[PDB]
């Protein structure tokens, strides 16, 4: 199971990086991305806990970047980024100082060696036509993937998003957006991709 969107006490999650990696293994998550808001501070302690505890969990370094597009707050997740790259650190420092554009987020992620993901597209409450414009804009500026699967989701939304991703030659991501234990969100829960779209992890696995 891949869960490529989660938070820790480094941003607005309630669990430490150490508690989260253990929760992921208990939930039978095989690959976990930590994607804290505008910080990578949880990655190094999470890796340390996986090693010290002998966990069989692949940690994907990630971040969730806050952007603005056409006056809408839009979140872009970077996956498999190099968290020590000076441009990434500078960019995140500018983010916590203050937003930036979608294209600017994508460029920093790519320069850091990662893949850019349009996060939770259904949450922006856009009409079908404006969601299409957002996705077309994201793809036009070299975005790589879009989150297709979430924990709380009608089957219709998931297949609509997968078709929208495929339409623009984007890969699909999946993530719980876990912040704290609660009824409606759990690490790995109900995350799978429908047929007709490939997972974003292909872009670094091969
Ligand atoms: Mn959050
Ligand atoms: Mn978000
Ligand atoms: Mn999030």
């Amino acid at each position: 199971i891949y869960d490529l969107h989660s938070h820790t006490t480094a941003s607005d999650g309630c669990l430490t990086p150490e508690a989260l990696v253990h929760r992921a293994v208990e939930m039978r998550v095989g690959t976990l991305a930590i994607t804290d808001h505008d910080t990578t501070a949880a990655i190094a302690p999470a890796r340390e806990e996986i090693s010290r505890s002998g966990l069989a969990l692949n940690l994907i370094p990630g971040v969730e970047i806050s952007t603005v597009w056409e006056n809408h707050e839009i979140h872009i997740v970077g996956l498999n980024i190099d968290i020590t790259h000076p441009l990434m650190c500078e960019f995140l420092a500018q983010q916590t100082e203050r937003w930036c554009t979608i294209e600017q987020a994508i460029d920093v992620i790519h320069h850091s060696g990662g893949k850019a993901v349009l996060a939770h597209p259904g949450r922006y409450n856009l009409s079908a036509k404006w969601l299409k414009r957002l996705v077309a804009h994201f793809a036009e500026h070299h975005g790589d993937a879009m989150e297709v699967a979430q924990c709380q989701q009608s089957p219709n939304e998931r297949t609509q998003l997968a078709a929208l991703a495929r339409q623009h030659h984007l890969w699909a991501s999946q993530g719980s957006d876990f912040h704290q234990p609660c009824p409606w969100i759990e690490l790995g829960r109900k995350l799978w991709l429908p047929a007709g779209v490939e997972g974003v992890w292909q872009l670094w696995e091969q």
